[PDB]
RNA sequence: UCUCUCUCUCUC
RNA sequence: UCUCUCUCUCUC
RNA sequence: UCUCUCUCUCUC
């Protein structure tokens, strides 16, 4: 059944809208001051360090960084006769923390605190990639594509666990595989028991989330050393650069800024009611009756800025340029050319150049984003009966798909990782770059509301660039 | 994060600095005495023989060089009205031992002990560089910009890896390579186990050091050959050639003599408090304000001396003499018309001739030491994505770049050592000697704390020379 | 080398 | 990820 | 599945 879910969904979004507005009230901020991007992001860290228990029962402990019993930033920007001015205005943890308490009819709200991470997640991701803890891990730069949820802690749930990609997995993975070699935390202690759980729920998640069998194999085997050394290291380095094609089906959770949340709870739009959906047309029906403001420095193009905002909310920064455009309706400047820097303003910057102004979100189109992969990989590997049942009763004989029965129980069991980089190096030989993907499938119009009739793009404009860095 | 390692070296500073102390203390010495950089020298030299556990061990057991049961050195200059005097006292192991055994709070200090062996390694970089060992091994002596941190012992850990250089590693690997190729020390006794673990490690830390991939591929098949022969004499050779342009980022950390540390530890300025760092702005700023003191022959120039002992201090010796004059801000005198000879002094040299003179350090402006590469590397093999990831579920190709795929993976493996001399050779061609590097950073002034706004140099001074050697 | 291996971010 | 990992079905 | 999982029988 999908309607639970709807509900359940609609009434969490329905507390976070809600929690906005008695923010809307007890900031007593105009109705502009409530459009913009800053103070939403301001607020929404703020609840991410509130409702941190684990950074928290670190620093009651830590009484260190001056000014730090309790409460944290607050840059707080407010319009004074067209001017701007910041306020570094400090909130406690406690009263917040029950402003969400009744803000959600009693509940914790883990899931929309994990919306909130996942959101900052995108935003992230869109702004600026870690190509330094690449490097920093030996780890090439060029498949920063995999670097999904980077930004995410770990004390994120399974919907959180469902955001967070392969490479950034293998990036914590690589952490603690360099910890566990600069020391012997792989004792019979609590903590060696507490890294190992850790260490196989990430391997299954991990095995979760990709979709051939031969690198799922692959992974369980790497789960077999005990004791982590060095060659699990490149394993898992090759699994990344093995994952650029085959590539896992992550998500791309499509979290919106709790403004456009907020003003849609305040004008009565009860989401439980009609229901809500963060996968199909409904994130995308309140955007364009959405209005957004934000603050831009005097060099900054507004224009690169709503495109900017709008991949950061529909979390497109790793989706190809000509598609994009192609909902947009409009030409997305690559990161090359971007003469913008990220939302984020800086703390020493001056008062004095910052200009407001509205954010275009508007999109001709829209589409369902599923969490699958290219059909190139169903191409490579098709598709079949392997078995068969008798329904008449007659005497013939049971046709079985031997020489795959024994492929999918791998009989002669794998030595190590380097037979399955064999054949994995020829299905990468195998790939082609014209594999066209998602048969059956096409983008709708703004009008269809039940996914009637789709149009299947066409992308004859010669090597504009699907790389959205470089 | 960050402040815990600041917190820790600021920590390791003051138990070095408070044992500066203590030694101005025990050895009765002046207020001018204890800013003179050569009995900090011999102090230091003498902890370097007192903390040295191997040469310690091989010592008691090889009671030779007459008296030498426990003492060594110990040149202590003092002044007498207006006169200098050297005096060789003999001090005890145990007893200085154990007064940095509360000089740091019942720890061992390694980490400081490593930061003396590191400074040492800067002035001996700094005055005379090894060509004798290079002509020695038959290796040609135009690389001594490849010599960095070569008087190391190999005791030094992480940190200490962290500094010693690619071409010191070329000397230290063919050295065993001799050894090996004299007599048959490959047997399967225990010490061919700590030979094969030690060279491993070594071409580990090599790996770890290079930046393009052909060269760390060629590395991993050196160590292929479980009996080096000749042949890897010359890959080693060629290695450290080719590492002449694509040079390996090792480190320069920026170590200051104890009597700076001690003046500053004395005048409470506690480092645990504000912070320490190695890199950027601080081990700057306590040198405007520090005063030192030094003999120097009636013949040397002090000018020429400051410079030099600078030099040394930032580990400035292998940096180009433009860069290096326009942060000091005066000319720097390349070693070919340098008025004066090592700072270490000799033992048979007479006692009337030593004038005491103070040392200038001050500069007028700062930079932060990356230890990184000239982005001429990254010209040659540009940046971007190689994989993608599906975000949305259409039914749509995943555009992998297969070419480069193999190349990460190596499909066909390289059959030896010359097809990467090839390429390798090749790339060497394709660099250019007016390849601008470090784009997006500059020199910044001292008034700067923060690093908010760097002036980009320009040098247009014809061909003044920027080899400090020649 | 988490005081910056490149596209720039005060955000640890 | 039950708003679609492929053969397509409004059927929850 | 008593309209036949093997040695064959209309026998219920």
């Amino acid at each position: 059944n999908a309607t639970e879910i709807r509900a359940s969904v609609g009434k969490m979004i329905d507390g976070i809208g809600r929690f906005y507005i008695q923010m809307c009230t007890e900031l007593k901020l105009s109705d502009y001051e409530g459009r913009l991007i800053q103070n939403s992001l301001t607020i929404e860290r703020m609840v991410l360090s509130a409702f941190d228990e684990r950074r928290n029962k670190y620093l009651e402990e830590h009484p260190s960084a001056g000014k730090d019993p309790k409460k944290t930033g607050g840059p707080i920007y407010r319009r004074v006769d067209g001017k701007w001015r910041r306020e570094l205005i400090l909130y406690d943890k406690e009263e917040i923390r029950r402003i969400w308490r009744q803000a959600n009819n009693g509940d914790d709200a883990t899931a929309g605190l994990t919306h909130m991470m996942i959101w900052h997640s995108n935003l992230n991701d869109a702004t600026y990639q870690r190509t330094r803890a690449l490097v920093r891990t030996g780890m090439d730069p060029r498949m920063c594509s995999l670097m999904q949820g980077s930004t995410l802690p770990r004390r994120s749930g399974a919907a959180g666990a469902a955001v967070k990609g392969v490479g950034t997995m293998v990036m914590e993975l690589i952490r603690m595989i360099k910890r566990g070699i600069n020391d012997r935390n792989f004792w019979r202690g609590e903590n060696g028991r507490r890294t190992r759980i850790a260490y196989e729920r990430m391997c299954n998640i991990l095995k979760g989330k990709f979709q051939t069998a031969a690198q799922r194999t692959m992974v369980d085997q790497v789960r077999e050393s005990r004791n982590p050394g060095n060659a699990e290291f490149e394993d898992l380095i090759f699994l990344a650069r093995s994952a650029l094609i085959l590539r896992g089906s992550v998500a791309h959770k499509s979290c919106l800024p709790a403004c456009v949340y907020g003003s849609a709870v305040a004008s009565g739009y009860d989401f439980e009611r009609e229901g809500y959906s963060l996968v199909g047309i409904d994130p995308f029906r309140l955007l364009q009756n959405s209005q957004v403001y934000s603050l831009i420095r005097p060099n900054e193009n507004p224009a690169h800025k709503s495109q900017l905002v709008w991949m950061a909310c529909h979390s497109a920064a790793f989706e190809d340029l000509r598609v994009s455009s192609f909902i947009r309706g409009t030409k997305v400047v690559p990161r090359g050319k971007l003469s913008t820097r990220g939302v984020q303003i800086a703390s020493n910057e001056n008062m004095e150049t910052m200009e407001s102004s509205t954010l275009e979100l508007r999109s001709r189109y829209w589409a369902i984003r599923t969490r699958s992969g290219g059909n190139t990989n169903q191409q490579r590997a098709s598709s079949g009966q392997i078995s068969i049942q008798p329904t008449f009763s007659v005497q013939r004989n049971l046709p079985f798909d031997r020489p795959t029965i024994m492929a999918a129980f791998t009989g002669n069991t794998e030595g190590r990782t380097s037979d399955m980089r064999t054949e994995i190096i020829r299905l990468m030989e195998s790939a082609r770059p014209e594999d066209v993907s998602f048969q059956g499938r096409g983008v709708f119009e703004l009008s269809d509301e039940k996914a009637t009739s789709p149009i299947v793009p066409s992308f004859d404009m010669s090597n504009e660039g699907s790389y959205f860095f470089g």
